[PDB]
């Protein structure tokens, strides 16, 4: 349904979101995701993301579940308008194959588990470098579900954890 009408309509139910209830299912999927990961301790480098348009938060006990694990967590720095990187708190940037998984932040996602984003193209260019078959996880509240045809260059999301 067009990438930039389908961005708009759910960029815009996302920004019309409650405090309560965006607090409702922030909570539920950080928690969802916290069982995700205990299963299988080996992630020790994790890529989050800095929430903007009111997308999902990651909450202080997710944080903490990173802290009492060892986990490091990076987060992505756009270069110039061409590539992002991936960098810590003490600001080291890790290389693509530095990193066990990817929490990705998204618009919309369809059927296929295609991402929908800003529309720049950071994120299909850069997990293209991933040879490790790395989790590429999709962060996003339920209703994101959106219908979009994937283009060539689209990366596939191996899995999208909401609130359902
Ligand atoms: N929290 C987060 N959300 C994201 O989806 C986002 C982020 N992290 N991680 C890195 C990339 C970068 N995304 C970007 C999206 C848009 C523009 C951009 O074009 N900015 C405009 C601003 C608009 C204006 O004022 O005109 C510009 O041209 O300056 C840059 C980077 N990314 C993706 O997952
Ligand atoms: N891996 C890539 N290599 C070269 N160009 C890319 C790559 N991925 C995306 N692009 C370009 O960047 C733009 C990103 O647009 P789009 O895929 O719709 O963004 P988004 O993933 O945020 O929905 C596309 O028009 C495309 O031409
Ligand atoms: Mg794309």
């Amino acid at each position: 349904m067009d990438k930039n009408a389908l961005r708009k309509q759910i960029l815009q139910k996302r920004m019309a979101l409650s405090t309560i209830e965006k607090s409702h299912l922030d909570q539920k999927i950080n928690q969802k995701l916290v069982a995700f990961l205990t299963p299988k301790p080996c992630i020790k480098t994790i890529a989050l993301y800095e929430p903007i348009k009111n997308e999902v938060t990651f909450v202080d006990f997710f944080f903490e579940f990173l802290k009492i694990n060892q986990i490091r967590a990076v987060y992505p720095k756009v270069i110039s308008d061409t590539e992002i990187i991936f960098i810590d708190q003490e600001t080291n940037t890790f290389e693509p194959n530095q990193i066990d998984c990817f929490l990705i932040p998204l618009v919309g996602f369809n059927k296929d588990n295609y991402r929908l984003g800003f529309g720049k193209g950071y994120y299909d260019r850069y997990l293209m470098q991933l040879t490790r078959q790395q989790p590429k996880i999709g962060i996003a509240y339920s209703f994101q579900k959106g219908d979009f045809l994937a283009d060539p260059w689209d990366v596939q999301l191996d899995l999208i954890i909401n609130d359902e």
